[PDB]
């Protein structure tokens, strides 16, 4: 019922309590721990408690709860959803949920941020365009001319399922995959299909290595409507090494602007299937995931050729090297074009210090070790030997089905 | 019910039906998850049916489930329980018993070796000196002037919990740790305490860097009596990198054995307190772990300045750079010694193949994520990319509280 973590390297103990608020379910069981499992319409009935939930959270927090104020809105809103079966959240709910979806992400190393969100409101839009309007201008915004910005933009909420507002794209800037006659693949193999959607919806695919690939936005259930990010817009960063000129003949070159774009946000029982947010990389994320990754881009043995490197046996560890460096690169690339872009080092020893201040001041924090070790230099990195207890806390943000798979044209 | 982990590398997806086997709790719940977390004397009454699975199993395994030899075995357990309230395990059982503890192990990456394992029946065993013998001759056999072996001794079980065999070391081999007034520590750090017990009970400790400690064994829940291991039966490697001359100026050295010694083997309800199990290294334990953690000898920095990196601030990535070369050194020094070790890169390669014949042939394979994944270079190893379905299955291998703790001195 009251639970404790610690820490290994440093011995410190943190009590939580938070995870007694915990509302939904986490895919394991007393017999069964499903920890590393990538993934382990609403009624009126199941709308009120959600939205009570949210709304006493939500005064609790300015603290003025159960005050008049409070009683007085949830009321409103349970008028209004026995009478018009979902409801609005003000523009201070919208924000505060916003944030606060954040600080719940268990799976987000950088929550030491979360307080600092820029919230659009794009609730008023209507169609493909006002999306890429919006999204432009989001886009711009965090961007920053480098000097990057924390935002989320919210397009309007699920009502009958048949009218969902919804970015078709995964992130808001990424790469196209076009699998080649050579049987190989050509640009990021992780986007292959999606680059194929653009071409069966028409885009003109360059058929390069790096082809910034373009919005497939969805308003209101209308089919998706194309529109090309402006290039000024998508600010892009070329890849090159400290110490090895050769480096820059890989022709390697990543986007500043990190933007999930395919996820589910959901306050107060209230969905919002079209909400990008961005923030800014953690230089892992790139250069070992991006760049090594077998299933992306999967520069590594390259890499080693040009390093002269014995290849010959696993143990001489080449890949570790090879690895080290490529990721020496993005974090020197970024710094040096003034992009920001944080460290596994410095990111996890923040979120270090964001658990100590959330267990405090909050009782606890909900986080995935599974996803919060960086996927290199794991043991080095302090969240290594931190235990962590992972629940779910709503607002939230969740997976939903890629649209494809649903959509009725 | 069936369960499917998939593999997001190579979109392999297996099906799980094993899981249905377990009886053991987790520390989950359909509320929280507790994957992350490091550690979440029985009745004649709750004794049988515990005796009658690990039978059922056993003669599953050589296909006589059933047979006349099957169930007067079963009587004969049965009677035995109710005439002395426990039982003793056949040799083959004992053998079955602790390969499949191993087979197990969920937080073990090396199980593709579970069957090659020599059991050392010291089930007669009873004083300290015996056990003393016993151990000495499993690190003769285990190291093989250097060509490992895997091996496990097993002592006598736990009866009334008041005459446990214990081996207070937490490994058979492991260098000392000292506390300076200073608040400095010399040697391994993870090991202070212990040595304060071994220095308390009459150790003479030479405080080196690199002290091999003595063995503080316990039998039949007597007081602990210490030994010193023959020195000429500790194999050791000195650690110099292949490139760098100045790396064995660091005086860098390591035990090759590695052996556990402070885990309880369940077998069909009965507790084996004492039961020391070794095979071989993977690099990174040494390297990553023993070496570079901080609470551990904390070499990063020195191995940081002699290559001179830029350490002023960490996103040269000088700490991750420092790391590689004293993996490759921990590597190197043990294939030029012809001491066994694994690489990362080749032992989650092996247990992902393990793994994988495991849910063919078994229904399923048990792995703690949170362990089977390498500390250093995670996702350019295969396991990283893996789903894995963590849960118990006995027999098997678990904690116990350290015995200084409950320990009643008899003086
Ligand atoms: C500004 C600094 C930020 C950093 C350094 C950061 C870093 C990370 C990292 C390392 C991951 C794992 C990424 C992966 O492996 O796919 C992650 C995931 C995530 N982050 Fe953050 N993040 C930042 C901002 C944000 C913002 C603004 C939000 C939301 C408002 C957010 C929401 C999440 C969520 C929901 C996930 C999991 C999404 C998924 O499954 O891919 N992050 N973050
Ligand atoms: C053949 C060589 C072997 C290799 C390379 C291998 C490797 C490993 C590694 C890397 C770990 C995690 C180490 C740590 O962080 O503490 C581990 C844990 C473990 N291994 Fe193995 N293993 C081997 C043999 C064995 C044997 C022979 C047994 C048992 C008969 C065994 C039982 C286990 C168990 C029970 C654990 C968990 C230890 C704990 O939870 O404290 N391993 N093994
Ligand atoms: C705001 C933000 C900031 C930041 N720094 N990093 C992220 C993370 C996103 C950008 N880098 C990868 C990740 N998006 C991919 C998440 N999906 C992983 C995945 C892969 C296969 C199957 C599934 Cl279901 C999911 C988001
Ligand atoms: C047979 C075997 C083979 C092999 N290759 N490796 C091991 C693993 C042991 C040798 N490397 C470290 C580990 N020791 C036991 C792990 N316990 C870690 C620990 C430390 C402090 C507190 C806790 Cl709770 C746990 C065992
Ligand atoms: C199979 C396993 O769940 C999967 O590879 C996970 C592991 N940890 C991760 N951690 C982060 N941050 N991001 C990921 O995509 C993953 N993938
Ligand atoms: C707190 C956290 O669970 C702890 O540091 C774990 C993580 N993974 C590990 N994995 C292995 N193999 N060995 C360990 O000692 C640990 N420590
Ligand atoms: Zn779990």
């Amino acid at each position: 019922r009251f639970l404790k973590v610690k820490n290994w390297e440093t011995d410190v103990v943190l009590t939580d309590t938070l995870h007694l608020k915990s509302t939904l379910e986490t895919g394991c069981t007393e017999h069964i721990c499903m920890g590393s499992i990538m993934l382990p319409v609403r009624t009126k009935d199941q709308l009120f408690p959600l939205a009570k939930e949210f709304l006493d959270q939500y005064y609790s927090s300015i603290k003025r709860f159960g005050s008049k104020a409070h009683m007085d809105r949830l009321e409103e809103v349970n008028k209004e959803i026995e009478s018009t079966s979902t409801y609005q959240l003000k523009d201070t709910e919208l924000i505060y949920g916003a944030k606060h979806a954040w600080r719940n992400a268990s799976r987000c190393v950088g929550r030491i941020q979360w307080s600092k969100l820029q919230v659009f409101d794009a609730r008023d839009c209507t169609t493909a365009h006002g999306m890429f309007n919006y999204i432009c201008n989001h886009v711009k915004y965090a961007t920053n001319k480098g000097n990057l910005r924390s935002a989320i933009t919210i397009f309007p909420q699920r009502t009958d399922g048949k009218h969902d507002f919804r970015v078709w794209n995964s992130q808001l800037i990424r790469y196209a995959g076009y699998k080649q006659p050579d049987g190989s693949t050509l640009g990021d193999p992780a986007n292959v299909q999606f680059t194929e959607i653009c071409i069966q919806q028409g885009w003109k695919a360059p058929r390069g290595r790096f082809d910034v690939l373009p919005l497939l936005l969805q308003a209101n259930g209308n089919d998706p409507e194309l529109f090309q990010i402006p290039p000024e817009l998508v600010l892009e960063v070329p890849i090159r090494h400290p110490k090895f000129d050769w480096f820059k003949d890989l022709g390697l070159k990543w986007y500043g602007l990190p933007a999930v774009s395919n996820m589910l946000l959901e306050i107060g029982g209230l969905e919002f299937s079209a909400c990008p947010f961005s923030g800014w990389y953690m230089g892992t994320e790139i250069g070992v995931r991006d760049y090594c990754d077998n299933s992306r881009y999967n520069i590594l043995e390259e890499v080693a050729k040009k390093m002269d490197l014995d290849m010959r046996k696993t143990s001489s560890l080449w890949k570790d090297q090879a690895l080290v460096e490529i990721n020496i690169a993005v974090l020197y690339s970024f710094q040096s074009d003034k992009v920001t872009i944080v460290d596994h080092h410095s990111a996890t020893e923040s979120f270090i210090k964001h658990m100590e201040n959330e267990y405090r001041c909050r009782g606890g924090c909900p986080a995935d070790w599974v996803w919060i070790v960086p996927p290199m230099s794991g043991s080095i990195t302090p969240v290594f030997h931190q235990e962590m207890l992972n629940y779910r806390l709503t607002p939230s943000f969740e997976y939903q089905p890629d649209p494809w798979n649903t959509h009725v044209w």
